[PDB]
């Protein structure tokens, strides 16, 4: 017995490893990693406490590129696969995805120790709204910010708010070059470009209030977009690399949290501290139950991302709604009908109650939501294993899990021609959710308990959208007045685009363009302009 003369050759071998010609060892430092994992995928399959895992070639990339590029697609091929539980490698994480309202579920009404939002997120939106809120926090801090944030967000405040939105549309309509209906009948337009200004304008006006509005009629108004240049998916995967447009972004946060501050210290020093808006709500109304009070670059910061998580959402959806709708002169015909009769003819003027009344135009924002959920997937990261109910999976801590309600918004099984854009079948069923039962508070008021509706554009559980009522009134306001002022139509050939993912909020592939007319080409916007 000599397997040590066999032992020695182990060490000759390693010896002739490290004296091989570079262009082998590059080619070693490539083929073994490559022949490791798939070996390890292999063995990993074997596993019945894990979900299946999606084949990949490329180490580390994963399937990222298709998950990118088209995430529905993704989804609905491995669903055929392997079912509504599956993994996938994604840039060196592992996501887990269960899709259908069992997943929901899974996610939405996850144990606070089993998975983390912040975990999952704050390293993207830290940078961009600065630190001490929303992900940079415990999530404790983080539900009673989003209580700060409702109070605002009152029937009363939205009465107030519908005529402040009003006056931004008609002044969009008037002044931008985009439309100026003072001086052009009829006009082609990029909604793409269109619907993030008046998105933010009114967004503006109403939560930030009057002097924020005028900054972005300034230069100022760039440090918005170089602040919006820091929310992409490549701050996903490299946090920071020293980049410009990273630089750009840090300078705006700083710029912009700055104007804030400066308005919400002047206020208190002239004690001008009234009801009209975010600032005068957080200033009078952000003292934690522990007794901590917010810092003042702590209510810009949080200023910054409800602004935020309200700009692409809703300029995605009133862009996809205008998409639509373009196609659809009968539909149009039918909300202008719906207008006449609720605003008889156009002698009321707009107010929050009758928005309410407008129950086909909520509808076709509820159909929009359904068609273009503007968040694909929603992630968490998994702190503590987790057992699947009613399977032996385990997904362990580490992994990351990934929910997409709007992927099951598409599923014919709960949306009978669910690629069919019909604001009916929201008929007697035109409200912008409702909890089907019970109810829970998280800190942020009462919310529904069960997640399991096949419709959650807005999410649910502990992380469950606040802005779900300023969306409405938003895109209700906007909506109600292109409808009673403009008809609106494709180019020869033209169509509703398709969606493009790659920027993760689900964006029509652009150029996205509409041509619109005057419904009444005499009709004039008065107010003073340059
Ligand atoms: C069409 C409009 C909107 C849609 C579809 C939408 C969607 C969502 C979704 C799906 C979530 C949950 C994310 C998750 O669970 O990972 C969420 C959370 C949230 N959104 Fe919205 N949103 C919209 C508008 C707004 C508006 C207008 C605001 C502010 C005025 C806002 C602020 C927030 C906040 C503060 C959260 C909580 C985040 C958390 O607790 O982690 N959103 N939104």
């Amino acid at each position: 017995s000599i397997v040590g003369e066999a032992l020695e050759y182990v060490n000759i071998g390693l010896s002739h490893f490290l004296a091989l010609p570079l262009a082998q060892r590059i080619s070693l430092i490539i083929i073994i990693p490559f022949i490791y994992n798939i070996v390890w995928q292999l063995l990993y399959s074997l596993r019945k406490d894990r979900p299946p895992l999606v084949f990949y070639w490329i180490p580390w990339v994963g399937s990222a590129v298709v998950y990118w590029m088209k995430p529905y697609e993704f989804f609905e091929e491995c669903q055929k696969k392997y079912g509504d539980i599956f993994s996938f490698v994604l840039l060196g994480r592992v996501m887990t995805v269960y899709l259908g309202p069992k997943g929901h579920e899974f996610v939405f009404n996850a144990k606070l120790a089993d998975v983390s939002a912040e975990a999952a997120y704050a390293h993207l939106t830290t940078p961009v709204f600065g630190k001490g809120v929303i992900y940079d926090c415990p999530n404790s801090r983080l539900m009673e910010q989003k209580k700060f944030v409702k109070g605002a967000l009152t029937k009363e405040a939205f009465k107030s708010y519908v005529p402040l939105i009003a006056e931004e549309v008609y002044k969009y309509f008037r002044d931008s070059k985009n439309f100026r209906l003072n001086e052009r009948t009829t006009g082609t337009i990029d909604v793409m470009v269109t619907q993030p200004e008046m998105t933010i304008f009114t967004a503006s006006r109403s939560l930030l209030g009057k002097e924020m509005r005028a900054k972005l009629d300034t230069d100022f108004a760039y440090l918005y977009s170089d602040l919006d240049k820091g929310f992409t998916p490549i701050n996903f995967v490299f946090p920071n690399l020293p980049l410009e447009h990273y630089r750009k972004r840090d300078h705006a946060q700083k710029a912009i949290s700055g104007t804030y501050m400066s308005l919400i210290k002047e206020r208190r020093k002239n004690n001008d501290i009234q009801d009209r808006d975010l600032i005068d709500s957080l200033m009078k109304n952000s003292t934690y139950k522990d007794g901590v009070k917010m810092t003042d670059q702590e209510i810009a910061n949080l200023l910054i991302g409800v602004l935020m998580g309200g700009q692409h959402t809703s300029a995605a959806t009133s862009a996809w709604i205008l998409l639509h709708l373009a196609e659809r002169p009968d539909v149009q015909q039918e909300l202008y009908e719906e207008q006449m009769r609720v605003l008889d003819g156009g002698k009321k003027e707009l107010t929050y109650d009758l928005l309410q009344e407008m129950p086909l135009l909520n509808q076709t924002i509820k159909e929009t939501l359904r068609m273009h959920h503007p968040l694909h997937s929603l992630f968490r990261k998994v702190m503590k294993d987790m057992h699947v109910p009613n399977t032996s999976y385990v997904i362990p801590a580490g992994y990351h899990v990934l929910v997409s309600p709007g992927y099951t918004h598409l599923r014919d099984e709960y949306f009978p021609n669910a690629h069919q854009f019909n604001i009916h079948r929201w008929n007697n069923d035109s409200a912008s959710s409702y909890s089907v039962g019970e109810e829970v508070d998280y800190g942020f008021g009462a919310i529904s308990k069960g997640v399991s509706s096949p419709y959650l554009p807005f999410g649910g559980g502990r992380h469950r959208c606040i802005g779900e009522h300023f969306a409405y009134c938003q895109l209700g306001v906007l909506m109600s007045i292109f409808i009673r002022t403009l008809k609106w139509h494709y180019p020869e050939g033209k169509t509703v685009p398709p969606p493009d993912f790659t920027s993760m909020v689900t964006l029509p592939t652009g150029p996205a363009k509409i041509i619109w007319e005057k419904r009444n080409p005499e009709q004039k916007i008065g107010g003073r302009h340059h």
